[PDB]
């Protein structure tokens, strides 16, 4: 019964603390989310200074409860269903032939603000690599996210790959593995497999002098 929660535009707050190959950094993200349209709008700041890794790489990490679930599919909205209480999102993201990322985040409401708090741990990155070497283009493609229920952990398992465009026209693969679990002891909706169609556009704020990333994104469920 989290749907009444996402009836209008909801403020979003994003906080991440990370360490990549001994590279410590932090980001703060503020924005709005309008589930009715599967639309998200945020701005991220690298508070500790210059971001050690590349922006496009943090996107997946930086609130699926803002996805638009068509009417005929609401019974599958696990995300909104964990609402108010929230849920845990954990991930292992393997960058092909490079390091991998480990994440644990908590997705919940604090008052009337939607909060995503994350701790990220990065290891085995090559300094002479795409990531560390900053060789990714500042852009992003559309992707499908497959969702299947994890009846066991009373949650869901998600799989998907992201392709990051390399500056030489090449592509860097990012294999994502993710599990979600409700924070409460309340009931949630366990869905049948389906997927989320995600579009994203990264931009920059001219008048913004700090290290950041502006983000616009739309997400709609389908495959059902």
């Amino acid at each position: 019964k989290g749907e009444e929660l996402f009836t209008g535009v909801v403020p979003i707050l994003v906080e991440l603390d990370g360490d990549v190959n001994g590279h410590k950094f932090s980001v703060s993200g503020e924005g709005e989310g309008d589930a009715t349209y599967g639309k998200l709008t945020l701005k991220f700041i690298c508070t500790t200074g210059k971001l050690p890794v590349p922006w496009p790489t943090l996107v997946t990490t930086f609130v699926q409860c803002f996805s638009r679930y068509p009417d005929h599919m609401k019974r599958h909205d696990f995300f909104k269903s964990a609402m108010p209480e929230g849920y845990v999102q954990e991930r292992t993201i393997f960058f092909k032939d490079d390091g991998n990322y480990k994440t644990r985040a908590e997705v919940k409401f604090e008052g009337d603000t939607l909060v995503n708090r994350i701790e990220l741990k990065g290891i085995d990155f090559k300094e002479d690599g795409n990531i560390l070497g900053h060789k990714l283009e500042y852009n992003y493609n559309s992707h499908n996210v497959y969702i299947m229920a994890d009846k066991q952990k009373n949650g869901i398992k998600v799989n998907f790959k992201i392709r990051h465009n390399i500056e030489d026209g090449s592509v860097q693969l990012a294999d994502h593995y993710q599990q979600n679990t409700p924070i409460g002891d309340g009931p949630v909706l366990l869905p049948d497999n389906h997927y989320l169609s995600t579009q994203s556009a990264l931009s920059k704020d001219p008048n913004e002098k700090r290290d950041h990333m502006v983000l616009l994104e739309f997400v709609t469920a389908a495959g059902i």
